[PDB]
């Protein structure tokens, strides 16, 4: 497929849910302190699934360890640990054992600052890219690498479903951590390497 290209660290990408077609998304709005059932959220930045194309779908895929200046040509591979930086808010994807908006059993997904992501909350910002049918050393590619995104501390899978969030979440889809990895509803794909120009050698 001409749009199936190996993804490199520091690329900016869009991440699309295979079954619902929603894009992984974020924006400045926060989770409410209390849900209707009385549970308490982290009040962190919302992470949602959004059906349309906009800049709030853009995430930069980054390495898992200490901060380093950008390098070119470092391919992401099956089962690598990664961070995902939301470009529009300059925050870092995080999950933790706080119950999600609609599923008391599933982990909340949110974002955190650079200082948190490379400091005391670093472990909670690491996610494994588990390619469906992946083999050791296999390169992660746009379009063709269907994958599950596994939170490294807890082994929950990033998940979504169709029933929209309330108005506080802009009636977008919930994103949370599924305790079961096997379901096909845990499958995502990278639709576009946004940062990689159309004339770049990597597309040849
Ligand atoms: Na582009």
């Amino acid at each position: 497929h001409p749009m199936a290209v190996t993804i490199d660290y520091w690329d900016t990408i869009t991440i699309k849910h295979k079954e619902t077609k929603a894009y992984l998304h974020s924006h400045p709005d926060r989770y409410p302190l209390r849900y209707d059932d009385g549970r308490v959220s982290s009040q962190g930045q919302q992470v949602t699934g959004y059906p349309f194309n906009d800049t709030n779908n853009w995430w930069q895929i980054l390495p898992a360890g200490p901060f380093e200046e950008p390098k070119l040509g470092r391919h992401v591979k099956h089962r690598d640990l990664v961070r995902l930086r939301h470009v529009g808010t300059d925050t870092y994807l995080l999950s933790h054992d706080v119950a999600s908006p609609y599923y008391p059993t599933n982990q909340e997904f949110t974002t955190v600052s650079f200082n948190e992501a490379y400091g005391d909350r670093a472990a909670d910002t690491l996610f494994e890219v588990r390619i469906e049918h992946g083999k050791p050393g296999q390169e992660f590619k746009s379009i063709s690498s269907h994958f599950k995104l596994i939170h490294n501390p807890s082994k929950v899978a990033m998940w979504t479903h169709p029933t929209p969030l309330p108005d506080w979440g802009h009636r977008q889809q919930e994103i949370n951590g599924n305790k079961q990895i096997a379901p096909s509803s845990n499958v995502w794909l990278v639709e576009d390497i946004v940062s990689l120009p159309a004339d770049h050698k990597r597309r040849e």
